């Protein structure tokens, strides 16, 4: 439930994680966690769920549309994420 603020840096361009949707609901989820990436240092954990992108609430938004914003973020990305 807690929510956990982060800046995540790029390492080989990626932050070593990726997001999934559910069925029937909006939102994005995180999985895939790179042990040792940027997503990790940062303590995010598979199914916390992205509530913001750089101050922007995206919890209506689709995951994809979700990749494309923290893509577009450039070198590094500010995320609000909810843990389950």
């Amino acid at each position: 439930s807690k929510p956990k603020l982060c800046r995540l840096l790029k390492e080989d361009d990626s932050y070593g994680f990726h997001l999934n949707a559910i069925r029937g609901q909006p939102g994005s989820f995180v999985k895939e966690v790179q042990q040792g990436g940027p997503a990790d240092k940062a303590g995010l954990e598979n199914e916390d769920v992205i509530i913001e992108v750089n101050g922007e609430n995206v919890q209506e938004e689709p995951y994809d549309r979700v990749v494309e914003r923290i893509k577009s973020s450039g070198k590094h990305v500010t995320l609000l994420v909810c843990g389950k």
